[PDB]
């Protein structure tokens, strides 16, 4: 295909399939034109609705002859990462309902149990599929059923460490359990490392290795899965996608395709940082930089062209990615370390025992703070301030827009030890950015507005819709910028002239900043009312970023509500 | 009512709009409205440009109101817009960025003659030689749908561009393939000459529609809101579209619409004859001769000089319309039943005609005359008319005689060779006027395969292919070398090249075409067969394609003046 | 659910048993949702064979299921606000074999109207009359004794209307036995603004219900049945989704609004006035542009794009839309009401009053001046000339085509003080139009063509037409661009040199632009006979606007004959 269709296509035979059961009555000769219809249909609705794109075209076939072979939902089917699970979700009973795929109440953007008895795995986050089929596996067996256990894992979730780990421990227990490698060449970026160069050590692993096949052979995967499916132990089936398959303009441009808006400001935060990188690089012969596989979304693409030499992918491993900032800083080279909040949980170890521990000078960005909007919680940046500000050492900083992210990111990198500057997706207000790179003083709030009876201490990007607050309320308001080292001074003085702090922060208020100033307050004993605002203690449903926020009381409206029903 | 300009303005016009649309982004910001006025001072502009600098003229004049039209309407330079061979692209390039570096236009490090990509990016494809528009636009359609980036591309090709056979094999293919692609024929029943074939018929009568394409059309190709309107329309629509445009060559100046084979092109305002004459008269004066004499031409009566020809001997004369390959097989045909026809073709459009010659002239040993005008580099049209390979890819062809006179006289005696030779023979001149020396009046031919010594001397021997001959004979004068009018490239004066390889030091040829399979290099491969050692300098083209510039510019860039030749011959002494 | 519009009539066994109220109420309550999707099949049928509203009536058709299905109709009283979303009402009472005839001569009407059925209750297409008109229903059933219900079920665009605040706060005072069903899906014709929107009763007196689910029948039944004899006011919150059950109108609700039954010239009035609102706007930071709740219809859409901070849509509110443009002036700034005619006369007080008696300088863009068509007498702009002419200080105005119409909007635009400028629904002559932006000479026609013996004055786009007649009968054609100031000495001219003078408008006869001729003659004496054409005093019954023209003589046909039998 060249275009996206714009109305809904001719599918009768995928219509006959809408779950795995009435799939298992259409005969081999009709799944290739099945395969065409799909195709067809996920075009369209993924037209419709905006969401990933090339991944899942990699997988029709696959998708299909899975659950044509395998006895779903008896037979539990684990997808890697999920978002190459629209033909999945097309085929479980759910084709109807893609009109509202990431939409607030609709579909989710990944498989999910809640979702679906389809969904074995909530996943979103990548490398899981193996560790959690084998569980099952490990579990079906000793209930003394006899289900099978697949995990579909692509070769750049495959770079992690974890599935290593769970390649290894199924070894050992010799569990009956198939692993596909959907191995097409790709990540987001171009997957770079050293399995990718490899793509048996599956072999010498234990593990019974088959393939390469062609993942796109209906005719063969059918006969292929069909003999592995009744096999025993640990199997290994090596198959070959190209992402994109079937839409030209996807295969030719597989970076743009692997997510896609519906058919038819100021700079990204993201787009901020990078700009940063390069001109502190300029300057500075010593900074490295460092992605988890994540040069698109951090925006490290122009650093990376501009010093190829100071750049490193390490693929999908988090962990690696900051003992080796550790490793760099010990030579006194400056690591910056670009990590999206929700993926830094994967490498806590690391940042506490290799960079904290040692003071070691390692700046850590750290984008997607906050709620993420479509994706949902899989991928919220939530929790980022709780789990870095109890470390000892940790500088943590909260950019209230573009010029004090680009403040920030230069203190961060001057201060000699551990600091964290954290900045949510998309873009800002659009406030004039200063082109020098100084420094602001360290542990210091800035007054943003003098007023009178409530004081609002805002950590992050929320300043903006405080001022709102405070200009109808008449409110002294303040621009944080740190949550370690707090500006105790200055929240001393506001306890004292106020009758009530508002702490407000796009993180959990449980451990959060504003808990950083109730430890304060209590330890010297000023008992000023104290109103916390931030992220609830729940999981919030996907929906537009607006939406997610308006739900937690971000926004003007809720912060007004929650100070005046204090008052 | 359309007033008529009638002289060309000396001072640059007032043109206060046309400065405000430097490029299609500021032009789209203007009203509807303004286009006319627009149009009249770009039309005032155009006039005044060519008029300081020379170069094409009538034919850009007749597309200011579509080029206008193309630029509002389309989103230039995403939309793709192919201009056909590209003479009437000086509007395009005034409205492209490009108005204020006209006064350098066909200059050297000026803009050059045609559209050209490394130019601008508003140039998609580097045209000259004609009828490769729609291929080029086809090509980029097929390319941009697999990609997706949903593309316009439009194709503006002439009523004599379209008489080629590559633009209807485009045609075809475009049906096929169900391109989204615009093809606009600008039809102004003209091409140097008046556009005479069955096309041109066809077109004045009014299938495209019968070939895959949806026709809209005729429409006034002066009528701003008419091609505004209809172009809108056209642009949002699917697969194969045609539109049909009626111009009048030299719209607005009255001089060029009473004559537009005069005012196709012009020299900037304020010696012995052209070779192209000296052909031309010879071409009479064997007519006159021999009633089996006949004269074909694609499309190039002006250019090639077969006006007195045409006029006299009109049943003998053929103009084929810009169809090289047909001249040359139609030749053939000819000269199966004994009739003697004399081809007159560009050392650059025959390389369009080159399966003909081989398989239908050389493979049959039909005798056929190739008078090869323009032969090595040609000037300020620039690389893409460069004369540059004909001796090399005529010369491993059996059976061609390849023949380079050196001056006035040597050219009509080879043209009576080569016409008298019982077989295929090919005659090179160059463009312009000569060392202006005596014809003889007669018409009879030179011995075939013998070159002439023009000047005994010792040591260094200089093997001139052509005319440099005169140049060749100053540098001889300080060297004492001796210098040799070789006439013949196939078959060489072996007899001469072994005398000389043995009682010289050193051979120096000279040709104004590539060197790398050149006429030394068949002086080279003679030496090698006969074991002959002795020194061999190859002078001629190099291995490049030459920017356009005078000519005395382009040939002592390559060395093939007196200067460059003598310090060739010097640096290897 | 469906993608495509029938083309030939669907089978509806069920539906066919449901051809009355009555017959619905035998129906068991398992067989109401497949009911319901026979309806839309059939609305959406017949919709696509002859055109009209879509969307709404998509989105309460289970809504109008369970209203005839719980309540007594047509003894309950049922009231419908608007009405364009009664297709499925109008379909359930004794008319779905007649919805071939809808909108066209002689056929159904577009709206509930109580001459054409028991079953409706008030005629309405004007919006917000529904709680005003159910309530003086309950308060006479109430004195009678009748024990009847009353039911009006009113949208949240409608609800935005003073109006129906109004009827609210009086409904509680009187204690009425009534109940207001909000029938909220978040839209008007385009999305609905305000700060009611952004709140979407008990405070106001009335017991609040829901939101409930306007989709699920079970729920609509069991809810209904319950408030039907609660007591006093009770208001029920409904949420539907325009278009539901046909996927493009969901998609997008603002295009199927209304369609055009299923299968070149100059641009609508309303898109020269967009554009000349632009282009005025371009040159002059003090135009403002104002709207209620018509930015699609009177054609503000490029103008809200470009010029943002300058637009305002004040939603379903007449009055206020112009007593804000007159503060507006009090500034200096220079506001744009647009304003079909017919919904003009709900600001009527506002105008005069705020407006005019201050003469400040507002400018009045009266579209869909004259009849209408399809929508029928209670959207036609009938009065405008007569009931703004007789108002002082206002500069009214009627242009005749396409560039009268941009000379003449910015005539008012620039006259300092309040001025209207009136044109119909559709597209003109198509004549050219001049890119300029300036002034014609205020109070003078200009006469289009030199005759003799009867004189044609025209105010409006009859021109064409007057035109027409002239070339038969070689009279005299005058465009005369103003009703009010009347180019008296043209007028005193033509009467001296010619035997009848006939005037010619698309208002009607009583107190129009030709009754200002007349009055002006009479002042000064000149008795020269006239014979006054326009529309007639009742109300014109939909069809083609070709068909009410030519009904009302206005055609080149209609003004011959009658200017030959006048001579
Ligand atoms: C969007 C998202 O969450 C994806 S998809 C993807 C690479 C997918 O490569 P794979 O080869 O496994 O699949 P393919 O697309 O079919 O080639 C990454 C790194 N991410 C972000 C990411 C980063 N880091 C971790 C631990 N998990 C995730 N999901
Ligand atoms: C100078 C040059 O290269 C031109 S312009 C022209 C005819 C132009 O006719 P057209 O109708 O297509 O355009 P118009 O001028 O607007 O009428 C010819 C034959 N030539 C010489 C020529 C000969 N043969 C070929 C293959 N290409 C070219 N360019
Ligand atoms: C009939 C007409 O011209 C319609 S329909 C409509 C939208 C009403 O939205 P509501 O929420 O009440 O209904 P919904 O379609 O179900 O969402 C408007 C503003 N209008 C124009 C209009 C303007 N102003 C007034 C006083 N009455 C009307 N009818
Ligand atoms: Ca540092
Ligand atoms: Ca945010
Ligand atoms: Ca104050
Ligand atoms: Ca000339
Ligand atoms: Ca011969
Ligand atoms: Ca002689
Ligand atoms: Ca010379
Ligand atoms: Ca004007
Ligand atoms: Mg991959
Ligand atoms: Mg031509
Ligand atoms: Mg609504
Ligand atoms: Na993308
Ligand atoms: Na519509």
């Amino acid at each position: 295909l060249h275009e996206i269709p714009r109305e809904r296509p001719a599918t009768p035979l995928l219509d006959r399939a809408s779950s795995p059961a009435e799939l298992r009555r259409l005969g081999e000769a009709d799944l290739e034109t099945l395969a065409d219809e799909l195709r067809q249909y996920l075009l369209y609705t993924v037209g419709q609705t905006g969401g990933h794109f090339g991944a899942g075209l990699g997988v029709v076939e696959l998708t299909i002859a899975l659950h044509y072979v395998f006895d779903t939902p008896d037979d539990r089917l684990v997808w890697d990462v999920g978002h190459q699970a629209y033909p999945h979700k097309i085929l479980t009973e759910r084709r109807e309902l893609m009109g509202t795929l990431r939409q607030k109440n609709g579909l989710a953007a990944f498989p999910r149990r809640a979702e679906s008895e389809y969904d074995t795995f909530g996943v979103g986050h990548s490398s899981t599929s193996i560790s959690a089929a084998l569980g099952m596996a490990i579990a079906a067996r000793l209930q003394g059923k006899e289900r099978k256990s697949v995990a579909v894992i692509g070769d750049g979730a495959l770079t992690a460490g974890m599935a290593f780990e769970a390649l290894n421990h199924a070894s050992e227990v010799d569990a009956d359990m198939l692993v596909i490698l959907n191995d097409n060449d790709m990540s987001i970026s171009h997957n770079v490392g050293g399995l990718s160069n490899y793509l048996t050590l599956f072999e010498e692993l234990g593990w019974n290795y088959i393939g390469p096949i062609d993942g796109h052979d209906l005719p063969t995967l059918v006969a292929t899965l069909r003999n592995m499916r009744d096999m025993k132990g640990p199997q290994f089936l090596h198959v070959v996608t190209k992402k994109g398959k079937g839409f030209a303009p996807a295969e030719l441009d597989p970076i743009g395709y692997h997510a896609i808006t519906k058919l038819e400001g100021g700079p990204k935060y993201s787009s901020v940082f990078g700009q940063w990188l390069c001109d502190m690089a300029a300057q500075d012969a010593r900074l490295l930089g460092i992605t988890p596989a994540m040069k698109e979304g951090s925006d490290l693409v122009a650093f990376s062209e501009r010093y190829p030499e100071r750049y490193f992918d390490v693929a999908i491993a988090e962990q690696h990615a900051v003992t080796l900032a550790a490793g760099m800083a010990c030579e006194g080279m400056k690591p910056v370390v670009a990590i999206y909040s929700t993926f830094l949980q994967r490498a806590y170890d690391q940042l506490i025992h290799d960079v904290a521990v040692q003071h070691l000078d390692v700046l850590f960005a750290i984008d997607r703070a906050g709620l993420v909007g479509e994706d949902g919680p899989t991928h919220a940046g939530s929790f980022d301030i709780s789990y870095l500000r109890c470390i000892p050492g940790m500088l943590v900083m909260t950019p209230s827009d573009e010029d004090e992210l680009r403040k920030l990111l230069t203190t961060g990198y001057l201060f000699d030890g551990p600091a964290a500057v954290r900045y949510p997706r998309g873009s800002g207000p659009n406030h004039p950015i200063d082109p020098d790179l100084q420094p602001v003083e360290i542990g210091k709030g800035v007054v943003r507005r003098r007023g009178g009876r409530v004081a609002l201490l805002v950590f992050g990007v929320q300043l903006a819709e405080a001022m709102k607050v405070a200009e109808s309320l008449d409110a002294t308001v303040v621009d944080m910028r740190f949550v370690k080292p707090l500006d105790e001074a200055l929240v001393r003085e506001l306890a004292g002239s106020h009758e009530l702090l508002v702490t407000i922060e796009e993180n959990a208020v449980m451990g959060g900043a504003g808990s950083a100033v109730g430890e304060f307050l209590a330890s010297e004993g000023l008992e000023v009312p104290l109103l916390q605002l931030g992220l609830p203690d729940y999981y919030v449903e996907h929906a537009k970023p607006s939406e997610m926020l308006a739900e937690c009381g971000l926004d003007a409206a809720g912060i007004e509500k929650a100070v005046r029903q204090r008052l």
